[PDB]
């Protein structure tokens, strides 16, 4: 039951004064198999642990903070099956160029909703994207790092060329709480792109730039247990 994705996502009261703006991220190598190859793309992230250990097998290529903004892109590849060097978008925190051909990527922090009520959230990606949402799901409340590996189902997932290459999940939130989240993305080669859309009846517009919804939170002794509670 913990972390099972729900309509009704547990969130978060951390104490925290000054929240840091933003998601954390790290990125890692996807190297492509030996030059000539066919099929050309390591077959790895199709693997249901990839995302949980097997990306830690690779070279990790940095730590960033501060991850904030609208976060979607398509990167263009002018060769398949061929590694290339470009860069990711402003909100990233991270200026130097990288394999936008074929790399790794995890998310994580904490979403923060700025109005009551339902939440759409829709994702496309090329090639891969898995989506968890609510403590347990993602991780508990303030304790990230004893629980970052223990993710549950995921409330949305996309994955190039298969029968599910875009998805949404929707969610009632509470504008006073704070939701874990985590975003793994993969891109095997050629083009990549991921696409983060949020859809509430408060705007007829979805949100794209999420600026002021991504925070980050230190874990702490004790958790950080929501304080905005409706069940009976
Ligand atoms: C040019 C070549 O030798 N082969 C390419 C394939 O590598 C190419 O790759 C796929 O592209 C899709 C997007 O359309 C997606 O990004 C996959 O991750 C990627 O493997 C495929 C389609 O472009 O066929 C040839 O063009
Ligand atoms: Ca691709």
């Amino acid at each position: 039951g913990w972390t099972d994705p729900t309509e009704f996502p547990l969130g978060c009261s951390p104490n925290v004064t000054t929240p840091k703006n933003g998601l954390s991220m790290e990125l890692y190598s996807y190297d492509y198999l030996k030059s000539g190859s066919n099929p050309c793309w390591d077959a790895a992230y199709l693997d249901p642990n990839y995302p949980r250990t097997g990306y830690k097998s690779h070279r990790l290529l940095a730590k960033v903070e501060n991850v904030a903004g609208n976060i979607n892109f398509y990167y263009h590849a002018p060769m398949g099956c061929t590694s290339l060097f470009d860069t990711l978008p402003q909100a990233y925190n991270y200026r130097t160029p990288l394999t936008m051909t074929n790399f790794t990527m995890l998310l994580y922090g904490y979403f923060k909703p700025k109005v009551t009520g339902y939440h759409t959230f829709t994702i496309s990606a090329d090639d891969l994207l898995f989506v968890n949402f609510g403590a347990g799901n993602a991780f508990d409340c303030c304790k990230r790092e004893s629980s970052a590996d223990d993710f549950g189902n995921y409330q949305a997932y996309a994955v190039w060329g298969s029968q599910t290459a875009k998805d949404d999940l929707t969610v009632h939130l509470d504008a006073g709480l704070y939701y874990p989240i985590r975003i793994f993305f993969n891109n095997r080669d050629n083009d990549g792109a991921l696409s983060l859309t949020l859809k509430t009846e408060s705007d007829p517009n979805p949100v794209i730039d999420f600026s002021d919804y991504f925070y980050s939170f230190d874990d702490t002794k004790d958790g950080c247990p929501g304080l905005v509670s409706y069940d009976t």
